[PDB]
């Protein structure tokens, strides 16, 4: 094991291996320091989880987060450099620290302070969909893909994160109707919204609440056809939908007038009401808009990810001991 030191920072008492040095507050389910890794000469992020075992909910979340990050090994997805605890045994086990690459800015920190070239839009979105193929191949649905959940460096390299450094704006329509049985393509909807915005400099659907959101969506893509309406069991949803004057499907070419026409085509295949018909991550990767970036031999899939634990109601000490096992068995990257 290594030797630890304690330090006060912003009311929280930090205790880390000496290998981590120059700790400084980056921000704020835990708080995050930037730190110098003396082992590699690289700057890193060190997140102290707050109250990781406060309850059954926190504890399972803590385990969920550690299981996810141990699994994610892909250039466009946040992954884990280190995890530790000052605890000497399970009996003392009370804090968990997570270490990842220091990510300086999110996609939003870009869009707002620039106007993106088409080639930027191609590189950014290709990276998203490359990691999303990987995420999806693990049978994970991201569910909250939005600009604050995407890390982008000065080199315009991107990774998908679990959590940032308004959600509804990027949420698939089926989610705001509480449909339940989402497939992965709820994340494609979100990618379409992000893309639109990168091209346009404007939020595609700045809904004020969930009802407003559905309104703004139908104006673009138009009222659902017969083949779709017949799948909405909710009487109230049906009535709200049909009460909203029969809206024509706008021409995407006019909404995105001036965009690379191939970006318009891709957008049309992403932002489709019927999630059955939404282009998948792997499909999208082969769309000619990414011809410059696509390489089918460098778009890998994930090892299958065991998420049966999600189906379990366990005791705090059980989630705690599972988490403890995951820390102990962590094997760092190369
Ligand atoms: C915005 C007004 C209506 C939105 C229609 C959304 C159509 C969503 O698509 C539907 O999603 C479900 C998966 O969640 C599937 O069970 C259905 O097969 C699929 O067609």
């Amino acid at each position: 094991r290594p030797t630890f030191y304690r330090q006060e920072l912003n009311k929280t008492i930090w205790e880390v291996p000496e290998r981590y040095q120059n700790l400084s507050p980056v921000g704020s389910y835990g708080s995050v320091c930037a730190a110098f890794d003396t082992k590699t000469g690289l700057r890193v992020a060190v997140k102290k989880l707050s109250r990781p075992f406060q309850s059954i909910i926190h504890a399972k979340r803590t385990y969920r987060e550690l299981r996810l990050l141990k699994h994610m090994k892909h250039e466009n997805v946040i992954g884990l450099l280190d995890v530790f605890t000052p605890a000497r045994s399970l009996e003392e086990f009370n804090d968990v620290y997570l270490v990842t690459h220091l990510m300086g800015a999110d996609l939003n920190n870009i869009v707002k302070c620039q106007k993106l070239t088409d080639d930027h839009v191609q590189f950014l979105i290709y990276q998203i969909l490359r990691g999303l193929k990987y995420i999806h191949s693990a049978d994970i649905i991201h569910r909250d893909l939005k600009p604050s959940n995407l890390a982008v460096n000065e080199d315009c390299e991107l990774k998908i994160l679990d959590r940032g450094l308004a959600t509804r704006w990027y949420r698939a329509p089926e989610i705001m109707l509480n449909w339940m049985h989402y497939n992965q393509t709820v994340d494609i909807w979100s990618v379409g919204c992000i893309m639109a915005e990168l091209l346009t400099g404007r939020t595609l659907f700045p809904g004020t609440d969930h009802i407003d959101q559905l309104k703004l969506i139908l104006r673009l893509v138009g009222t659902p056809g017969a083949e779709l309406l017949k799948k909405i069991s909710s009487e109230s949803a049906r009535n709200y939908i049909q009460s909203l004057t029969q809206m024509p499907k706008m021409n995407f070419a006019n909404v995105f007038i001036g965009a690379n026409p191939l970006a318009v085509d891709l957008l049309e295949k992403m932002l489709v009401l019927d999630s059955d018909k939404r282009i998948t991550a792997a499909q999208a990767l082969a769309h000619a808009y990414f011809a410059q970036y696509h390489d089918p031999d460098d778009e890998p899939v994930a090892d299958p990810y065991d998420q049966s634990f999600e189906s379990r109601d366990l005791l705090i000490d059980e989630w705690k001991s599972l988490t403890y096992d995951e820390v102990i068995s962590f094997v760092p990257p190369p």
